């Protein structure tokens, strides 16, 4: 079955949100042409580390070997940081979880560096529309169903398609649990929501197929026809009456609750 | 089926609910006790018929032989002005509906007369509340079991129950059309919203249990009872993004727009 | 404001269902030690067709030969009226259908005989409970088998075990329909119910092990061990926000509605 | 105002008063188990056509479809003759009115059916008791209501009770006229009565409660708690010295007159 947070854990959970968003904030001003992936990997370390007192979940979990993933033009996943510098006309994602006293936080967002083409804009502000309409279905009595065809149909509308080998996730006193949260579907099908349930919502979105390839590494995942693709993240809590999102930034205009 | 309504059906709308709100902000002020029924009954007929160049429709309508509606304390709807004096201490509901160059606009409120008890002040802020919130949800796409399941929950949390034989409707060129609106249900039954249809949304709450019945005149209905009930009423536009309020007033301060 | 509007259909079916609980009302009046089954069958015949100016929906239907159906002792159901009489000790359960203008009713009810002993009370009253709340769980975005699960868990905690061959049905213009109500299972899986659905709630329920066997006429069941069975129906209609009971007496003290 | 008739008017009110007590005397021997109340119909047309040269009053009278009334156990008035046949141990009343050269009679009496239970015979005796003490009282300078008090207080202390919606009434050369006559009531009380007055008394006493429900077809009348009803009926002229029965039978030991 899936858990049900007290009061209590609810609040611990309203911080470990907050401190997330704030790295995010914080990263905006050192993104440029000839900085590299490593370079902002040791600021964001040095950030959770020694000014924020928590600690940064990606570091050796199932052997991962840094503290936060870089992904940058046909990647869509789990990109590792290196030495390579960034290039006018790239596009990139930056993904951030925290832990504060036990509990985890987690969150990403889309960057555009310099002069980029047409198409490459479009793409990123279509994908952030579409987790917006998937967050504005969520309540007691709706079923995990009605998440997947809001999505699908918004990015099909667009002539895109919806990655399905990789999925959302519950989230509390551990990284990962149940229930799977897929970004395509039918209404009315898979489990009914409950008052204090809390899971991810994080879509990625392709310009041509659907299919992905994985690299020798063991861990970076590719588009096979090396066309563009992006993604954003938010953690979402059930209320009595709607939704409360707690990974919220300064910077943007979306109502936190209903 | 469901009429829709045209741009310049939308523009003649407009000021038939302006001017059903400034009959509301004009009585407030011979309101106190001691002043009769019959006499807010002749002031409010001489405003609109003399002054506006308008029309009550309430009189003659089925045989109704007043142009307003006046509704005190046990009192649920439809009570017809009398020469009986206010009281220090009493509830009163004043309904109004004007017909202008052929089109109806349509609106209610609660006034505390003197000194009235703590218990009394309670009841008439929790159903100005539900009303707002079964506004906030408006939207095409939505449904309109969506506004009869935030009522009926925010009501009986807080120990109120909801009247069931009564209920909100369709309002045009004509002062009562499809669909019917009920204040009690459950989230994503019922037809589907579009852009340009227009309701009213109107609530009747109770201290103690729900069941009502009539009197001998055929037309005032009072609680099983004799505890105490009230009422708050908006006419409503589905818009490209949201809602729109034609009845509201310079003394709220709800938003009009979403 | 503006008064509530209710479809013709809906009208049409609160009447067929008051008309059979009346039935129940009047022959209670009647059951005594030594009067025959064959007797009640005819009183009740006369008073649907010659007063109430309707028909009885079991007479002729795939050729049942009587008007009502009577249950004693260690039969489960669907026993037939004959010219044995009632004794002392028993228990006994009536079941009613009416046809009125096309459209139907449908319920039955336990009747105590003379004096009676304590373990035929004490299942007679756990049954009448099992009923009552598998209609408590019944309102839009409910699933079929909430029912089953909440009847075979009250039942089993108290030492009595579930009849798992016969079920409820839906009703209307036609006496059986689509779906099929078990009385057994687990919760959440199955059709979800919708509002303007009609059908039957009708647990039989056994003093020791659950299996069943027909006699010879083809239409008498029996308990295979020889020891007491008891059964009580109500028909159910699905509203806006729960549920409403169409057959209801009017000395019963559970809420007719929800609201309540 | 109720009418008087003169010396010529009462004696051809004899004539026809005669004839309708001789049509019960006929019919008694043809009652017993089997027999039908539609073949009891048929004999009495017949007597009344072609023997008597007279007509039936109740033959297409406001669309009423048969020539007489049965009523039998709970059915308290107005039964319709069917093919239904007589069970062992029913009670049942036969009501009579005969027309002759345009002047009217009306009477009727209970009949035990084969062997029948002990109490339902002592209901049948109360009954024609209480109708012989409201004739007793009649002459000139009493009022109505003497008539309603010493009925009702005869009736309750046998433990049974009055019907309230059925009453008795004037008649002559029309079948219902002024005055209406009550069963229940206070002595002194109505209109004070006067030498050549002609009118009827007919009580209806139930062994339980005494409301009454109406069934189907529009005429049969049955009591509400399902118990047993008793009824018999006389015609009665105000005298000089006090009463006369003009519908007495031959094998009854009450006085004629006074
Ligand atoms: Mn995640
Ligand atoms: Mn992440
Ligand atoms: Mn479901
Ligand atoms: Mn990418
Ligand atoms: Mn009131
Ligand atoms: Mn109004
Ligand atoms: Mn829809
Ligand atoms: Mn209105
Ligand atoms: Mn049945
Ligand atoms: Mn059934
Ligand atoms: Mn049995
Ligand atoms: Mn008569
Ligand atoms: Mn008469
Ligand atoms: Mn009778």
């Amino acid at each position: 079955t899936v858990t049900i947070k007290t009061p209590d854990d609810i609040e611990k959970m309203r911080i470990a949100g907050r401190l997330a968003a704030e790295v995010l904030e914080m990263i905006g001003e050192h993104i440029k042409p000839g900085v590299t992936t490593e370079e902002l990997d040791r600021i964001c370390h040095d950030y959770i580390v020694n000014e924020q007192k928590a600690i940064p979940a990606p570091l050796n979990y199932k052997g991962f070997p840094k503290s936060i993933c870089t992904s940058i033009n046909h990647v869509v996943c789990h990109g590792i940081p290196n030495e390579k510098p960034l290039k006018e006309g790239d596009i990139l994602n930056v993904d951030i979880t925290v832990i504060k006293d036990g509990y985890h936080g987690d969150t990403s967002k889309m960057f555009l560096v310099g002069k980029t083409p047409e198409w490459a804009d479009r793409l990123c502000q279509i994908t952030q529309e579409c987790m917006y309409k998937g967050i504005s279905v969520v309540r007691p009595g709706a079923h995990l169903g009605d998440i997947g065809e809001i999505i699908q149909k918004h990015a099909e509308k667009n002539g895109f398609s919806v990655v399905r080998e990789y999925c959302g996730h519950g989230i509390g006193k551990v990284f990962h649990e149940e229930p799977q949260v897929l970004h395509y579907g039918r209404a009315g099908t898979g489990i009914e929501l409950k008052e204090g349930m809390i899971f991810t919502i994080e879509p990625m979105i392709n310009q041509g197929r659907p299919e992905t390839r994985l690299l020798g590494d063991g861990w970076t995942a590719i588009t096979k026809d090396r066309k563009l693709s992006a993604q954003w993240e938010h953690t979402v809590l059930v209320t009595a009456d709607g939704y409360e999102i707690l990974t919220l930034r300064n910077d943007e205009t979306f109502p936190r609750t209903s």
